[PDB]
């Protein structure tokens, strides 16, 4: 089996998907990676590594990309306009049961399902009010 | 209006809801409270900063607590056994349109979507392979 | 294929197989554990490096967990109360023929065949005489 | 008991099955071997000895023949090409009960036996993928 | 896609084809094999890493043995006699779109393909002349 | 004969062929190159050299080029937006035969036959997977 799989970061479904792939898997450090150039590619990565004694620690990271095309002395080029740039760690205990994981996940999916208050703040380039 | 509302953090549809409200506001700071024993609440926080000339960063963490009860000495209470900490800092530029912002949330979405590698791999304290 | 697959590690006609899963390959070991928490579960791994010029090197290891729950601070944690470790090493010239590897593991699983006399002494908290 | 007699290593069936004898026992060493010149033979070893004063150590070892193109009685050189070597240490509580034990072999057998991963991946001079 | 799967590296026209099967995955390295003693077999591997923030790099290679006189499962010294090594670098600049890509490929093809000159000298242990 | 020949590195069936031709031979480094300007040519080059006395080793070099106009001062010239580079090493006992070269041959190009997965993911911008 493998989980190291392809799939998709964006879902405006059946469309403009945004798919992404194994890349590499170097030190523990999985890589996935949109096609194309690599130079306006999404990406995303992950770990885990164990931190103390009784906590392991998933990190992981997200780029988005502003698409464009660089044009200089008459050379147009694909690049990214800029990109943002997602990062996160999560503890959990060595103690988490694997129900207890579900629940950490429906946590986090929690506060990023759309309508709730973070989601909506971030996609308005907005705060809290 | 308001986004500092109340809201569901865990959807297991219906039953053992975690929903989560408005505790206090303090310093660009949003914070949020599920209910009862804040020994053992669950919790969520937001900001977002300017950070350089071109950025705007959102930090956001979350506490999830594997509740019990702790007895010492004859006297029981109500406490976290421990907790797992999700946090994040999220980069967004200054060019972002607000069209940018929802791809951006879709992929964040994407990353943590059930069924996907990340969302597996935790949910079953595992790595990826 | 993908020999990389959930098995079973304790079989116990049907009821209460101590099945282990695949969990991480981080840095080419094979990670299985049970589904247990971290604190309690099974564990194999496997590795294979190619260590003269003529030989190869798996390294297998095991770790049988006794379970309970202890408690620290009034709190009641799962926990093993130990464990027990196998471990492993087999080293194969590179002339070997699938056919040779095959005797090989024959061979592994004599020794250790219920009945045949270490696999005996073993579970009897005895040495061979 | 008595352990120390005579059983069948390799299991071919009814047909070539190789059966390993009583060859030493100095040193509470038990010494099991093929009937083959010594560079041929296929080998076993064990015993147990108390380590830390919470574990014992069963240490066990195995040594095969490469056969395909062998020739037998010959001067084979060198050696090492010839043999493939397996080496354990089983480490067990102090407090493992015998049934304690016998899970553990269980679990031994398990990560052994024939079409589970491990043991395939050997007999296929192959990694896990 | 998922691409780590069996191919005929040797195509005998239909007949004594030498298909290469995965092997091993350790390290996001790709390794397929024929089926053999390692001694004996061909083997590719394959790995993509990003090296300059301006590149990325497959690294291919491909072990062939000699095959003339070969004896099937012998212990055949010395190895380095009996094997042929191939060794690549593959430099692709971020920019490259999936189609420059392609092209790339294609030009490898057609260094390599049989009557052009690289693959007729090789093959006649020649130089070019 | 003299092998060295123009041939064809990019066949885009009959439509913008690259097609590459001899252009210098000194010091034992055959250099083909296409028809443009030297600033935007592709290129090839071989050579083989004698290593230890018990192997060769052919050294082929492939730079495919993005090309494009750039304007410095004002002006415009052919330039390579940038380009990318096959790189590969290969080496042969001395004692293959002829046919045994065949083998590698043919090996190579199943290496990187369209759809045989190299190949593949190369096109693709990603990784074995």
């Amino acid at each position: 089996a493998s989980n190291f799989e392809e799939f998709v970061l964006v879902d405006n479904g059946g469309t403009g998907d945004v798919k992404v792939a194994p890349s590499n898997f170097a030190n523990g450090v999985a890589e996935w990676i949109s096609s194309n150039s690599r130079s306006q590619a999404y990406k995303v990565t992950c770990s885990v590594r164990q931190s103390s004694a009784n906590n392991r620690k998933y990190t992981v990271k997200v780029e988005v990309p502003k698409v464009a095309t660089q044009v200089q002395g008459g050379v147009e080029l694909p690049v990214a306009a800029w990109r943002s740039y997602m990062n996160m760690e999560l503890t959990i205990p060595v103690f988490a049961t694997n129900d207890d994981c579900a629940l950490i996940v429906k946590a986090l999916q929690g506060t990023f399902k759309t309508g709730n208050p973070i989601a909506t703040a971030i996609a308005a380039n907005s705060g809290i009010y």
